[PDB]
């Protein structure tokens, strides 16, 4: 049936869409990265202006940093202890972010435990963490691993609103009435053009639907697919088609009503 392929196509379509720019900013983490394990110079002025300016040129960005393991930048953490930008430790985590509104440079938190660092860190990879919110903004993290001598030395990161994310996704119509969402790897509703309260709180697991929790554990697999789900109470049936994005695995979803593609 050439309804539910055309619906097939169409939820590939925006899941590449959205992964176009997620591609891009991945990129742009991973060559600061790649700059980073070069740099000799060692000069953190001059770091803190880089990542400025890759933050002023990337209005889809909110903050540009790097976070270095004791000593690993410039072999000199005990001469930044409490310096501007910097924390006790002197160790190099400038978080270039206008988060609060203007630029500022402060050092990062948590990035002895927090997964935006210790992903990269534990698994040697690119990493893009599962949305959440920090500070009032809802957002993902792309970090990738510096690596110098063959070594882990730090990370590059930047971090992602993802509001636009609803803006766009929550005005998508198909049919007569169906509409569309993303969601995380683990099912994190990115987006829902009416369920505002749902955005980075609820998972598609949380739902108590079989076909539900069915789809989601394929969204977690990258895995692309659809199911039918007829509603006990309206009688009415949806199909969820849901396609992945290839970074991260997250995944765009198309909800159709059934009697609607085949009127």
């Amino acid at each position: 049936k050439l309804a539910y392929e055309k619906s097939i196509e169409m939820a590939g379509n925006y899941a590449n869409q959205f992964d176009a720019q997620m591609e891009a900013n991945q990129a742009i983490a991973r060559t600061l990265a790649c700059t980073m394990a070069e740099y000799g110079s060692q000069d953190r002025e001059e770091a803190m202006s880089i990542i400025k300016r890759i933050l002023n040129e990337n209005p889809q960005l909110i903050g540009v940093y790097l976070g270095y393991e004791p000593d690993a930048f410039d072999g000199r953490d005990k001469n930044y202890i409490n310096a501007p930008g910097h924390d006790s430790t002197g160790r190099f985590v400038p978080y270039c972010n206008k988060i609060n509104g203007p630029v500022i440079i402060e050092p990062l938190v948590h990035y002895d435990s927090s997964d935006y660092y210790q992903l990269p860190k534990t698994t040697g990879k690119d990493t893009l963490t599962e949305p959440y919110f920090y500070e009032g903004i809802f957002m993902v993290s792309y970090d990738s691993p510096i690596f110098k001598n063959g070594e882990f030395a730090g990370i590059a990161g930047v971090d992602v609103p993802l509001e636009y994310v609803d803006d766009v996704a929550s005005s998508i119509r198909t049919f007569d009435t169906g509409y569309a969402f993303m969601v995380s790897n683990t099912g994190i509703f990115l987006s829902h053009p009416t369920q505002k309260n749902w955005i980075g709180e609820k998972s598609l697991s949380d739902f108590d639907v079989e076909e539900i929790k069915n789809a989601a554990s394929d969204i977690r697999e990258g895995i692309g697919g659809h199911v039918e789900i007829k509603d006990p109470i309206t009688g009415k049936t949806v199909i969820m088609f849901y396609e992945p994005v290839k970074t991260g695995d997250f995944s765009f979803v198309l909800v159709v009503p059934k009697e609607e593609m085949l009127a």
